[PDB]
Protein backbone atom coordinates (compact mmCIF):
# COMPACT_ATOMS: atom_id res chain seq x y z
CA UNK A 1 0.00 0.00 0.00
CA UNK A 2 0.94 3.59 -0.02
CA UNK A 3 1.96 6.13 -3.59
CA UNK A 4 5.36 7.51 -2.91
CA UNK A 5 7.02 9.81 -6.22
CA UNK A 6 9.99 7.14 -6.22
CA UNK A 7 13.12 7.38 -7.55
CA UNK A 8 15.42 4.50 -8.95
CA UNK A 9 18.25 3.44 -6.36
CA UNK A 10 21.47 6.24 -7.53
CA UNK A 11 24.15 3.27 -6.75
CA UNK A 12 24.57 2.32 -10.10
CA UNK A 13 24.91 6.32 -11.19
CA UNK A 14 26.94 7.51 -8.37
CA UNK A 15 30.10 5.21 -8.96
CA UNK A 16 30.41 6.87 -12.46
CA UNK A 17 29.81 10.42 -11.59
CA UNK A 18 33.31 12.87 -11.71
CA UNK A 19 34.50 16.41 -11.45
CA UNK A 20 35.42 18.35 -14.80
CA UNK A 21 37.35 21.53 -14.74
CA UNK A 22 38.32 23.76 -17.49
CA UNK A 23 39.77 26.72 -16.47
CA UNK A 24 38.02 28.09 -13.14
CA UNK A 25 34.46 26.24 -14.61
CA UNK A 26 33.93 23.12 -12.54
CA UNK A 27 30.87 21.09 -13.10
CA UNK A 28 29.72 17.35 -12.94
CA UNK A 29 31.08 14.58 -16.03
CA UNK A 30 29.38 10.93 -16.17
CA UNK A 31 32.46 8.59 -16.76
CA UNK A 32 31.16 5.27 -18.51
CA UNK A 33 33.89 2.91 -20.16
CA UNK A 34 36.93 5.15 -20.66
CA UNK A 35 34.80 8.21 -21.78
CA UNK A 36 34.03 11.38 -20.02
CA UNK A 37 30.30 12.83 -20.67
CA UNK A 38 29.79 16.72 -19.94
CA UNK A 39 28.14 20.12 -20.55
CA UNK A 40 30.63 21.77 -23.00
CA UNK A 41 29.74 24.90 -21.46
CA UNK A 42 32.86 24.02 -19.35
CA UNK A 43 35.38 25.51 -22.18
CA UNK A 44 33.60 28.70 -21.59
CA UNK A 45 27.77 34.74 -27.95
CA UNK A 46 30.75 31.48 -28.29
CA UNK A 47 31.62 29.62 -30.96
CA UNK A 48 32.23 26.10 -29.13
CA UNK A 49 34.13 24.94 -32.47
CA UNK A 50 36.82 27.73 -32.08
CA UNK A 51 36.48 27.79 -28.70
CA UNK A 52 37.52 23.57 -28.53
CA UNK A 53 40.19 24.08 -31.04
CA UNK A 54 42.28 26.07 -28.67
CA UNK A 55 42.04 23.52 -25.77
CA UNK A 56 44.60 20.82 -25.41
CA UNK A 57 44.30 17.49 -23.10
CA UNK A 58 46.43 18.64 -20.19
CA UNK A 59 43.51 21.99 -20.50
CA UNK A 60 40.91 19.15 -18.65
CA UNK A 61 41.41 18.16 -15.11
CA UNK A 62 39.14 15.26 -14.28
CA UNK A 63 38.81 14.14 -10.67
CA UNK A 64 36.89 10.71 -9.75
CA UNK A 65 36.51 11.24 -5.88
CA UNK A 66 40.81 11.72 -5.25
CA UNK A 67 42.20 10.14 -8.05
CA UNK A 68 43.19 12.49 -11.42
CA UNK A 69 41.94 10.64 -14.63
CA UNK A 70 44.26 11.67 -17.60
CA UNK A 71 42.46 12.86 -20.82
CA UNK A 72 44.26 11.62 -23.89
CA UNK A 73 41.80 13.11 -26.37
CA UNK A 74 38.67 15.03 -26.29
CA UNK A 75 36.00 16.02 -28.79
CA UNK A 76 32.69 18.02 -29.28
CA UNK A 77 29.03 16.19 -29.74
CA UNK A 78 26.32 18.59 -30.43
CA UNK A 79 26.43 20.13 -26.81
CA UNK A 80 28.20 17.57 -24.88
CA UNK A 81 32.28 17.16 -24.90
CA UNK A 82 33.56 13.61 -24.62
CA UNK A 83 37.16 13.47 -22.78
CA UNK A 84 38.78 9.96 -23.73
CA UNK A 85 40.64 9.07 -20.27
CA UNK A 86 43.38 6.22 -19.93
CA UNK A 87 41.31 4.35 -17.71
CA UNK A 88 37.91 2.54 -17.89
CA UNK A 89 35.57 2.96 -14.99
CA UNK A 90 35.84 -0.01 -13.56
CA UNK A 91 32.26 0.90 -11.98
CA UNK A 92 30.89 1.10 -15.29
CA UNK A 93 26.92 -0.40 -15.74
CA UNK A 94 25.70 -1.99 -18.45
CA UNK A 95 24.11 1.15 -19.89
CA UNK A 96 22.34 2.84 -23.23
CA UNK A 97 22.23 6.55 -24.26
CA UNK A 98 18.00 6.63 -24.97
CA UNK A 99 16.10 9.71 -25.58
CA UNK A 100 12.87 10.10 -23.42
CA UNK A 101 9.65 11.55 -24.80
CA UNK A 102 7.21 14.39 -22.98
CA UNK A 103 5.04 12.87 -19.96
CA UNK A 104 8.11 10.16 -19.74
CA UNK A 105 9.58 10.31 -16.01
CA UNK A 106 12.67 9.13 -14.76
CA UNK A 107 15.36 9.91 -11.32
CA UNK A 108 17.22 12.53 -11.86
CA UNK A 109 20.96 12.26 -9.75
CA UNK A 110 21.68 16.01 -8.67
CA UNK A 111 25.44 16.28 -8.13
CA UNK A 112 27.47 19.52 -6.98
CA UNK A 113 31.26 19.46 -7.75
CA UNK A 114 31.28 15.54 -8.78
CA UNK A 115 29.21 14.44 -5.47
CA UNK A 116 26.36 13.41 -5.40
CA UNK A 117 23.71 15.58 -3.06
CA UNK A 118 20.14 13.80 -3.51
CA UNK A 119 17.70 11.37 -6.09
CA UNK A 120 14.20 12.53 -7.28
CA UNK A 121 11.71 11.31 -10.24
CA UNK A 122 10.83 13.99 -12.66
CA UNK A 123 8.65 14.51 -16.12
CA UNK A 124 9.76 15.77 -18.99
CA UNK A 125 7.17 18.11 -19.89
CA UNK A 126 5.00 18.58 -22.96
CA UNK A 127 6.87 21.76 -23.10
CA UNK A 128 10.06 20.16 -22.47
CA UNK A 129 11.29 21.40 -19.51
CA UNK A 130 11.74 19.57 -16.51
CA UNK A 131 10.58 21.15 -13.11
CA UNK A 132 13.70 20.49 -11.20
CA UNK A 133 15.76 20.94 -8.19
CA UNK A 134 19.19 22.35 -9.31
CA UNK A 135 21.00 24.81 -7.31
CA UNK A 136 24.72 26.74 -9.04
CA UNK A 137 27.11 23.75 -9.87
CA UNK A 138 24.63 20.95 -11.00
CA UNK A 139 25.15 21.43 -14.64
CA UNK A 140 26.02 17.62 -15.67
CA UNK A 141 23.91 16.09 -13.23
CA UNK A 142 21.96 13.38 -14.94
CA UNK A 143 18.73 11.99 -15.51
CA UNK A 144 18.05 8.10 -15.89
CA UNK A 145 15.85 4.92 -15.76
CA UNK A 146 17.00 1.38 -14.65
CA UNK A 147 15.84 -1.51 -16.38
CA UNK A 148 16.71 -5.30 -14.62
CA UNK A 149 20.58 -3.77 -14.25
CA UNK A 150 20.77 -1.36 -17.55
CA UNK A 151 20.90 2.09 -16.93
CA UNK A 152 19.16 4.19 -19.59
CA UNK A 153 20.79 7.66 -19.47
CA UNK A 154 17.84 9.97 -21.00
CA UNK A 155 19.32 13.46 -19.22
CA UNK A 156 21.82 16.01 -18.70
CA UNK A 157 21.16 19.55 -17.23
CA UNK A 158 22.78 22.38 -18.68
CA UNK A 159 20.02 25.85 -17.80
CA UNK A 160 18.00 27.17 -15.48
CA UNK A 161 14.78 29.21 -17.50
CA UNK A 162 13.96 32.27 -16.17
CA UNK A 163 10.36 30.48 -14.87
CA UNK A 164 12.67 28.57 -12.54
CA UNK A 165 12.31 25.64 -14.65
CA UNK A 166 15.01 23.58 -16.39
CA UNK A 167 16.42 22.37 -19.84
CA UNK A 168 18.97 20.18 -20.71
CA UNK A 169 20.52 17.80 -23.22
CA UNK A 170 20.02 13.81 -23.94
CA UNK A 171 23.71 12.16 -23.48
CA UNK A 172 24.44 12.81 -27.29
CA UNK A 173 23.99 16.46 -26.59
CA UNK A 174 20.91 17.25 -28.57
CA UNK A 175 18.44 19.66 -26.73
CA UNK A 176 15.19 18.82 -25.08
CA UNK A 177 13.25 21.67 -26.56
CA UNK A 178 14.03 24.59 -28.80
CA UNK A 179 16.83 25.69 -26.13
CA UNK A 180 20.13 26.76 -26.75
CA UNK A 181 23.22 26.32 -24.31
CA UNK A 182 24.19 30.29 -24.33
CA UNK A 183 22.24 33.17 -22.55
CA UNK A 184 19.66 34.43 -24.91
CA UNK A 185 15.82 35.64 -24.54
CA UNK A 186 14.83 31.67 -24.43
CA UNK A 187 11.73 31.18 -22.50
CA UNK A 188 10.10 27.68 -21.69
CA UNK A 189 6.52 27.50 -24.27
CA UNK A 190 3.04 27.27 -22.94
CA UNK A 191 2.73 23.44 -21.13
CA UNK A 192 -0.21 21.58 -21.21
CA UNK A 193 -1.39 18.67 -18.52
CA UNK A 194 -0.53 14.65 -19.57
CA UNK A 195 -4.23 13.53 -19.15
CA UNK A 196 -2.83 9.69 -19.84
CA UNK A 197 -0.53 10.15 -16.39
CA UNK A 198 -3.40 12.01 -14.83
CA UNK A 199 -5.27 8.63 -15.38
CA UNK A 200 -2.53 6.37 -14.33
CA UNK A 201 -2.66 7.83 -10.81
CA UNK A 202 -6.39 7.78 -10.44
CA UNK A 203 -6.22 4.33 -11.09
CA UNK A 204 -3.28 4.05 -8.68
CA UNK A 205 -5.60 5.62 -6.50
CA UNK A 206 -8.26 3.47 -6.77
CA UNK A 207 -5.77 0.14 -6.37
CA UNK A 208 -4.86 1.70 -3.17
CA UNK A 209 -8.60 2.34 -2.08
CA UNK A 210 -9.50 5.79 -2.85
CA UNK A 211 -13.10 5.76 -4.70
CA UNK A 212 -14.82 8.89 -4.00
CA UNK A 213 -14.16 10.47 -7.19
CA UNK A 214 -15.60 7.29 -9.51
CA UNK A 215 -19.04 7.90 -10.82
CA UNK A 216 -21.49 5.07 -12.64
CA UNK A 217 -21.23 7.57 -15.68
CA UNK A 218 -19.29 7.07 -19.11
CA UNK A 219 -18.10 9.36 -22.33
CA UNK A 220 -16.69 9.13 -25.52
CA UNK A 221 -13.06 9.99 -26.37
CA UNK A 222 -14.46 12.61 -28.17
CA UNK A 223 -16.47 14.55 -25.30
CA UNK A 224 -13.98 14.07 -23.13
CA UNK A 225 -11.05 15.62 -25.60
CA UNK A 226 -13.92 18.58 -25.77
CA UNK A 227 -13.73 19.04 -21.84
CA UNK A 228 -9.23 17.95 -22.22
CA UNK A 229 -8.93 20.90 -24.85
CA UNK A 230 -11.39 23.27 -22.55
CA UNK A 231 -8.84 22.72 -19.20
CA UNK A 232 -4.85 22.25 -21.03
CA UNK A 233 -5.36 18.86 -21.00
CA UNK A 234 -3.36 17.45 -24.14
CA UNK A 235 -5.54 14.63 -26.19
CA UNK A 236 -6.16 10.87 -24.97
CA UNK A 237 -5.45 8.85 -28.09
CA UNK A 238 -6.30 4.63 -28.55
CA UNK A 239 -2.87 4.40 -27.79
CA UNK A 240 -3.37 6.21 -24.20
CA UNK A 241 -6.45 3.89 -23.79
CA UNK A 242 -4.62 0.39 -24.73
CA UNK A 243 -1.86 1.35 -22.39
CA UNK A 244 -3.88 1.97 -19.82
CA UNK A 245 -5.60 -1.33 -20.28
CA UNK A 246 -3.47 -3.50 -17.56
CA UNK A 247 -4.65 -1.00 -15.24
CA UNK A 248 -8.38 -0.94 -16.31
CA UNK A 249 -8.28 -4.72 -16.44
CA UNK A 250 -6.81 -4.99 -12.81
CA UNK A 251 -9.24 -2.41 -11.54
CA UNK A 252 -12.20 -3.30 -13.65
CA UNK A 253 -12.99 0.49 -14.39
CA UNK A 254 -13.15 1.22 -18.16
CA UNK A 255 -11.17 3.53 -19.37
CA UNK A 256 -13.65 5.61 -20.86
CA UNK A 257 -15.33 5.61 -17.13
CA UNK A 258 -12.39 6.57 -15.96
CA UNK A 259 -11.86 9.85 -18.09
CA UNK A 260 -16.18 10.31 -17.43
CA UNK A 261 -14.75 11.05 -13.48
CA UNK A 262 -11.18 13.10 -14.60
CA UNK A 263 -14.27 15.54 -16.47
CA UNK A 264 -16.48 15.35 -13.69
CA UNK A 265 -12.99 16.46 -11.09
CA UNK A 266 -12.32 19.54 -14.20
CA UNK A 267 -16.14 20.84 -14.05
CA UNK A 268 -16.20 20.64 -9.91
CA UNK A 269 -12.53 20.59 -8.41
CA UNK A 270 -12.42 18.30 -5.35
CA UNK A 271 -14.37 20.42 -2.77
CA UNK A 272 -11.40 19.86 -0.33
CA UNK A 273 -11.05 16.25 -0.55
CA UNK A 274 -7.98 14.79 -1.30
CA UNK A 275 -6.63 12.00 -4.11
CA UNK A 276 -3.33 9.81 -2.69
CA UNK A 277 -2.91 12.93 -0.31
CA UNK A 278 -3.08 15.54 -3.10
CA UNK A 279 -5.35 18.25 -3.42
CA UNK A 280 -4.85 18.68 -7.13
CA UNK A 281 -4.22 16.23 -10.15
CA UNK A 282 -1.37 14.40 -10.14
CA UNK A 283 0.54 14.42 -13.66
CA UNK A 284 4.52 13.14 -13.15
CA UNK A 285 3.15 9.63 -12.73
CA UNK A 286 3.22 7.41 -16.14
CA UNK A 287 1.35 3.99 -16.47
CA UNK A 288 4.44 2.29 -15.96
CA UNK A 289 5.36 4.30 -12.93
CA UNK A 290 1.97 3.11 -11.30
CA UNK A 291 2.17 -0.53 -12.18
CA UNK A 292 5.99 -0.98 -10.72
CA UNK A 293 4.69 0.54 -7.55
CA UNK A 294 1.30 -0.88 -7.08
CA UNK A 295 -0.31 -4.16 -6.17
CA UNK B 1 15.67 26.96 -8.11
CA UNK B 2 12.99 24.47 -7.35
CA UNK B 3 11.64 22.07 -4.89
CA UNK B 4 11.08 18.54 -5.03
CA UNK B 5 10.84 15.41 -2.32
CA UNK B 6 14.66 14.95 -2.34
CA UNK B 7 16.20 11.46 -1.41
CA UNK B 8 19.61 10.59 -0.12
CA UNK B 9 21.70 8.87 -2.80
CA UNK B 10 21.19 5.48 -1.91
CA UNK B 11 24.51 3.80 -3.31
CA UNK B 12 26.01 3.16 -0.09
CA UNK B 13 23.19 1.06 0.97
CA UNK B 14 22.34 -0.28 -1.72
CA UNK B 15 25.86 -2.13 -0.84
CA UNK B 16 24.15 -3.63 2.38
CA UNK B 17 21.44 -5.28 1.33
CA UNK B 18 21.06 -9.18 1.32
CA UNK B 19 18.18 -11.73 1.44
CA UNK B 20 17.59 -13.91 4.23
CA UNK B 21 15.62 -17.00 4.24
CA UNK B 22 14.72 -19.44 7.33
CA UNK B 23 11.99 -22.15 6.37
CA UNK B 24 9.83 -20.88 2.91
CA UNK B 25 9.93 -16.86 4.40
CA UNK B 26 12.51 -14.65 2.91
CA UNK B 27 12.85 -11.05 3.32
CA UNK B 28 15.63 -8.12 3.45
CA UNK B 29 19.07 -7.88 6.04
CA UNK B 30 21.18 -5.30 5.98
CA UNK B 31 24.92 -6.70 6.39
CA UNK B 32 27.08 -4.31 8.11
CA UNK B 33 30.94 -5.57 8.68
CA UNK B 34 30.19 -9.26 9.76
CA UNK B 35 26.51 -8.73 10.85
CA UNK B 36 23.21 -9.36 9.26
CA UNK B 37 20.64 -7.31 10.63
CA UNK B 38 16.37 -8.30 9.96
CA UNK B 39 12.96 -8.68 11.52
CA UNK B 40 12.74 -11.72 13.04
CA UNK B 41 9.43 -12.50 11.97
CA UNK B 42 12.26 -13.75 9.90
CA UNK B 43 11.55 -17.10 12.06
CA UNK B 44 7.76 -17.53 11.81
CA UNK B 45 0.50 -15.29 19.15
CA UNK B 46 4.55 -16.19 18.45
CA UNK B 47 7.26 -16.57 21.43
CA UNK B 48 10.26 -15.75 19.43
CA UNK B 49 12.74 -16.78 22.42
CA UNK B 50 11.05 -20.52 21.92
CA UNK B 51 10.98 -19.81 18.19
CA UNK B 52 14.66 -18.92 18.29
CA UNK B 53 15.93 -21.52 20.68
CA UNK B 54 14.76 -24.23 18.10
CA UNK B 55 16.64 -22.87 15.06
CA UNK B 56 20.66 -23.29 14.15
CA UNK B 57 22.95 -21.53 12.18
CA UNK B 58 22.47 -23.75 9.26
CA UNK B 59 18.80 -22.65 9.38
CA UNK B 60 19.21 -19.24 7.58
CA UNK B 61 20.25 -18.65 3.72
CA UNK B 62 22.33 -15.58 3.83
CA UNK B 63 22.45 -14.35 0.19
CA UNK B 64 24.87 -11.13 -1.07
CA UNK B 65 23.59 -11.11 -5.03
CA UNK B 66 25.02 -15.15 -5.94
CA UNK B 67 27.03 -15.21 -2.85
CA UNK B 68 25.97 -17.21 0.14
CA UNK B 69 26.97 -15.72 3.14
CA UNK B 70 27.98 -18.45 6.03
CA UNK B 71 25.91 -17.39 9.09
CA UNK B 72 28.39 -19.02 12.29
CA UNK B 73 26.18 -16.79 15.09
CA UNK B 74 22.57 -15.88 15.72
CA UNK B 75 20.98 -13.88 18.21
CA UNK B 76 17.84 -11.72 18.71
CA UNK B 77 17.82 -7.68 19.86
CA UNK B 78 14.73 -6.85 20.67
CA UNK B 79 12.29 -7.24 17.33
CA UNK B 80 15.57 -7.68 14.94
CA UNK B 81 18.16 -10.78 14.36
CA UNK B 82 21.77 -10.53 14.05
CA UNK B 83 23.19 -13.52 12.01
CA UNK B 84 26.73 -13.20 12.13
CA UNK B 85 28.78 -13.98 9.16
CA UNK B 86 31.87 -15.29 7.91
CA UNK B 87 32.74 -12.40 6.17
CA UNK B 88 33.07 -8.33 6.59
CA UNK B 89 30.90 -6.72 4.16
CA UNK B 90 33.72 -4.86 1.97
CA UNK B 91 30.97 -2.21 1.06
CA UNK B 92 30.38 -0.99 4.43
CA UNK B 93 29.75 2.59 4.91
CA UNK B 94 30.72 4.93 8.14
CA UNK B 95 27.40 3.92 9.47
CA UNK B 96 25.69 4.91 13.02
CA UNK B 97 22.19 3.44 14.24
CA UNK B 98 20.18 6.93 15.02
CA UNK B 99 16.70 6.52 16.49
CA UNK B 100 14.40 9.76 14.76
CA UNK B 101 12.05 11.58 15.83
CA UNK B 102 8.33 12.74 14.73
CA UNK B 103 8.56 15.14 12.58
CA UNK B 104 12.16 13.90 11.13
CA UNK B 105 12.39 13.18 7.22
CA UNK B 106 14.33 10.22 6.15
CA UNK B 107 14.96 8.24 2.97
CA UNK B 108 13.69 4.49 2.40
CA UNK B 109 15.27 2.22 -0.26
CA UNK B 110 12.21 -0.48 -1.15
CA UNK B 111 13.65 -4.03 -1.36
CA UNK B 112 12.36 -7.11 -2.71
CA UNK B 113 14.37 -10.21 -2.14
CA UNK B 114 17.77 -8.29 -1.43
CA UNK B 115 17.61 -6.36 -4.35
CA UNK B 116 16.90 -2.84 -4.00
CA UNK B 117 13.47 -1.07 -6.17
CA UNK B 118 13.29 2.33 -5.11
CA UNK B 119 14.16 5.43 -3.05
CA UNK B 120 11.63 7.61 -1.50
CA UNK B 121 11.85 10.31 1.19
CA UNK B 122 9.51 10.39 4.31
CA UNK B 123 8.85 11.60 7.46
CA UNK B 124 7.99 9.79 10.91
CA UNK B 125 4.53 10.78 11.80
CA UNK B 126 3.57 12.42 14.97
CA UNK B 127 1.42 9.01 15.61
CA UNK B 128 4.86 7.02 15.09
CA UNK B 129 3.53 5.73 11.95
CA UNK B 130 5.37 6.43 8.13
CA UNK B 131 3.22 7.45 5.28
CA UNK B 132 5.57 4.76 3.30
CA UNK B 133 5.14 2.84 -0.33
CA UNK B 134 5.42 -0.96 0.34
CA UNK B 135 4.56 -4.37 -1.18
CA UNK B 136 4.68 -7.71 0.19
CA UNK B 137 8.68 -8.64 0.90
CA UNK B 138 9.88 -5.23 1.56
CA UNK B 139 9.99 -6.66 5.21
CA UNK B 140 13.49 -5.56 6.23
CA UNK B 141 13.47 -2.64 3.85
CA UNK B 142 16.02 0.61 5.84
CA UNK B 143 15.07 4.22 5.83
CA UNK B 144 18.81 6.11 6.75
CA UNK B 145 19.82 10.02 6.27
CA UNK B 146 23.41 10.55 5.01
CA UNK B 147 25.66 13.11 7.08
CA UNK B 148 28.98 13.72 4.57
CA UNK B 149 30.12 10.02 4.41
CA UNK B 150 28.06 8.27 7.63
CA UNK B 151 24.63 6.76 6.72
CA UNK B 152 22.50 6.86 9.83
CA UNK B 153 20.34 4.00 9.85
CA UNK B 154 17.01 4.86 11.76
CA UNK B 155 14.38 2.71 10.43
CA UNK B 156 13.51 -1.09 9.54
CA UNK B 157 10.80 -1.73 7.77
CA UNK B 158 7.75 -4.58 9.57
CA UNK B 159 4.11 -3.71 9.46
CA UNK B 160 1.48 -2.28 7.37
CA UNK B 161 -1.55 -1.30 9.39
CA UNK B 162 -5.16 -1.56 8.46
CA UNK B 163 -5.02 2.54 7.31
CA UNK B 164 -2.48 1.60 4.92
CA UNK B 165 0.59 2.90 6.80
CA UNK B 166 3.59 1.88 7.67
CA UNK B 167 4.86 0.91 11.09
CA UNK B 168 8.76 -0.36 11.89
CA UNK B 169 11.70 -0.23 14.17
CA UNK B 170 14.88 1.07 15.10
CA UNK B 171 18.29 -0.83 14.05
CA UNK B 172 18.13 -1.96 17.78
CA UNK B 173 14.94 -3.46 17.34
CA UNK B 174 13.10 -0.82 19.46
CA UNK B 175 9.24 0.19 17.47
CA UNK B 176 8.35 3.24 17.15
CA UNK B 177 5.25 3.68 18.47
CA UNK B 178 3.13 1.19 20.25
CA UNK B 179 3.08 -1.73 17.41
CA UNK B 180 4.06 -5.19 18.04
CA UNK B 181 5.48 -7.35 15.18
CA UNK B 182 2.73 -9.68 15.55
CA UNK B 183 -1.06 -9.82 14.23
CA UNK B 184 -3.38 -7.68 16.68
CA UNK B 185 -6.03 -5.09 16.75
CA UNK B 186 -3.14 -2.85 16.72
CA UNK B 187 -4.28 0.70 14.44
CA UNK B 188 -2.48 3.88 14.13
CA UNK B 189 -3.33 6.71 16.64
CA UNK B 190 -4.90 9.93 15.50
CA UNK B 191 -2.39 11.97 13.99
CA UNK B 192 -1.41 15.85 13.81
CA UNK B 193 0.54 17.83 11.39
CA UNK B 194 4.12 18.83 11.84
CA UNK B 195 3.54 22.91 12.03
CA UNK B 196 7.38 23.69 12.38
CA UNK B 197 7.78 21.90 8.93
CA UNK B 198 4.85 23.47 7.51
CA UNK B 199 6.40 26.78 8.36
CA UNK B 200 9.83 25.59 6.89
CA UNK B 201 8.11 24.73 3.53
CA UNK B 202 6.52 28.32 3.58
CA UNK B 203 9.97 29.62 3.62
CA UNK B 204 11.03 27.43 1.10
CA UNK B 205 8.36 28.74 -1.25
CA UNK B 206 9.84 32.19 -0.43
CA UNK B 207 13.17 31.47 -1.15
CA UNK B 208 11.87 30.48 -4.43
CA UNK B 209 9.25 33.29 -4.90
CA UNK B 210 6.25 31.88 -3.88
CA UNK B 211 4.86 34.91 -2.19
CA UNK B 212 1.22 35.68 -2.71
CA UNK B 213 -0.06 33.47 1.13
CA UNK B 214 2.18 36.76 3.08
CA UNK B 215 0.65 39.55 4.54
CA UNK B 216 1.70 42.55 6.70
CA UNK B 217 0.21 41.46 10.04
CA UNK B 218 1.93 39.29 12.97
CA UNK B 219 0.81 37.00 15.62
CA UNK B 220 1.73 36.15 19.11
CA UNK B 221 3.20 32.39 19.83
CA UNK B 222 0.02 31.94 22.28
CA UNK B 223 -2.99 33.08 19.40
CA UNK B 224 -0.97 30.95 16.68
CA UNK B 225 -1.06 27.83 19.42
CA UNK B 226 -4.64 28.38 19.61
CA UNK B 227 -5.70 28.25 15.81
CA UNK B 228 -3.26 25.31 15.41
CA UNK B 229 -5.14 23.23 18.07
CA UNK B 230 -8.09 23.96 16.45
CA UNK B 231 -7.40 22.41 13.12
CA UNK B 232 -4.78 19.29 14.18
CA UNK B 233 -1.47 21.16 14.05
CA UNK B 234 1.07 20.09 17.19
CA UNK B 235 2.26 23.54 19.21
CA UNK B 236 4.80 25.37 17.75
CA UNK B 237 7.55 26.00 20.66
CA UNK B 238 10.61 29.14 20.87
CA UNK B 239 13.09 26.13 20.23
CA UNK B 240 11.01 25.87 16.87
CA UNK B 241 11.00 29.83 16.70
CA UNK B 242 14.43 29.37 17.08
CA UNK B 243 15.44 26.52 14.57
CA UNK B 244 13.46 28.60 12.02
CA UNK B 245 16.03 31.33 12.55
CA UNK B 246 18.49 30.65 9.89
CA UNK B 247 15.19 30.39 7.10
CA UNK B 248 13.67 33.84 8.93
CA UNK B 249 17.22 35.04 8.72
CA UNK B 250 17.18 34.42 4.50
CA UNK B 251 14.03 35.82 3.81
CA UNK B 252 13.86 38.65 6.19
CA UNK B 253 10.54 37.18 7.44
CA UNK B 254 9.91 37.09 10.81
CA UNK B 255 8.98 33.75 12.21
CA UNK B 256 5.96 34.97 14.14
CA UNK B 257 5.05 36.73 10.92
CA UNK B 258 5.21 33.72 8.38
CA UNK B 259 2.94 32.04 11.79
CA UNK B 260 0.38 35.06 10.72
CA UNK B 261 0.01 34.27 7.13
CA UNK B 262 -0.32 30.05 7.90
CA UNK B 263 -3.28 31.50 10.16
CA UNK B 264 -4.58 32.94 7.28
CA UNK B 265 -4.16 29.89 5.54
CA UNK B 266 -5.54 27.70 7.72
CA UNK B 267 -8.86 29.93 7.92
CA UNK B 268 -9.43 31.10 4.54
CA UNK B 269 -8.02 27.74 2.38
CA UNK B 270 -6.03 28.64 -1.00
CA UNK B 271 -8.52 29.68 -2.96
CA UNK B 272 -7.55 27.46 -5.76
CA UNK B 273 -4.01 28.79 -5.32
CA UNK B 274 -0.77 26.57 -5.50
CA UNK B 275 2.46 26.62 -3.35
CA UNK B 276 5.42 24.92 -4.59
CA UNK B 277 3.21 22.74 -7.20
CA UNK B 278 1.18 21.89 -3.66
CA UNK B 279 -2.24 22.54 -3.33
CA UNK B 280 -2.75 21.76 0.49
CA UNK B 281 0.37 23.04 3.09
CA UNK B 282 3.09 20.16 3.52
CA UNK B 283 4.73 18.95 6.30
CA UNK B 284 6.71 16.08 5.37
CA UNK B 285 9.70 18.88 4.70
CA UNK B 286 12.15 19.79 7.87
CA UNK B 287 14.31 22.95 8.40
CA UNK B 288 17.08 20.99 7.56
CA UNK B 289 15.86 19.70 4.39
CA UNK B 290 14.79 23.21 3.22
CA UNK B 291 18.19 24.70 3.70
CA UNK B 292 20.00 21.40 2.49
CA UNK B 293 17.67 21.98 -0.61
CA UNK B 294 17.52 25.82 -1.11
CA UNK B 295 19.57 29.20 -1.94
C1 LIG C 1 25.94 24.68 -16.73
O1 LIG C 1 26.03 25.33 -15.72
C2 LIG C 1 25.66 25.31 -18.01
C3 LIG C 1 25.46 24.57 -19.15
C4 LIG C 1 25.16 25.21 -20.35
C5 LIG C 1 25.05 26.58 -20.42
C6 LIG C 1 25.25 27.30 -19.22
C7 LIG C 1 25.22 28.59 -18.88
I1 LIG C 1 24.87 30.30 -20.16
N1 LIG C 1 25.48 28.79 -17.61
N2 LIG C 1 25.69 27.55 -17.01
C8 LIG C 1 25.55 26.66 -18.03
C1 LIG D 1 7.60 -8.54 7.54
O1 LIG D 1 6.98 -8.88 6.56
C2 LIG D 1 7.02 -8.66 8.87
C3 LIG D 1 7.68 -8.19 9.99
C4 LIG D 1 7.08 -8.30 11.24
C5 LIG D 1 5.83 -8.86 11.39
C6 LIG D 1 5.19 -9.31 10.22
C7 LIG D 1 4.01 -9.89 9.95
I1 LIG D 1 2.46 -10.46 11.34
N1 LIG D 1 3.85 -10.14 8.67
N2 LIG D 1 4.98 -9.71 8.00
C8 LIG D 1 5.79 -9.21 8.97
CL1 LIG E 1 26.70 -1.30 -21.86
CL1 LIG F 1 31.19 2.93 11.22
Amino acid sequence: SGFRKMAFPSGKVEGCMVQVTCGTTTLNGLWLDDVVYCPRHVICNPNYEDLLIRKSNHNFLVQAGNVQLRVIGHSMQNCVLKLKVDTANPKTPKYKFVRIQPGQTFSVLACYNGSPSGVYQCAMRPNFTIKGSFLNGSCGSVGFNIDYDCVSFCYMHHMELPTGVHAGTDLEGNFYGPFVDRQTAQAAGTDTTITVNVLAWLYAAVINGDRWFLNRFTTTLNDFNLVAMKYNYEPLTQDHVDILGPLSAQTGIAVLDMCASLKELLQNGMNGRTILGSALLEDEFTPFDVVRQCS
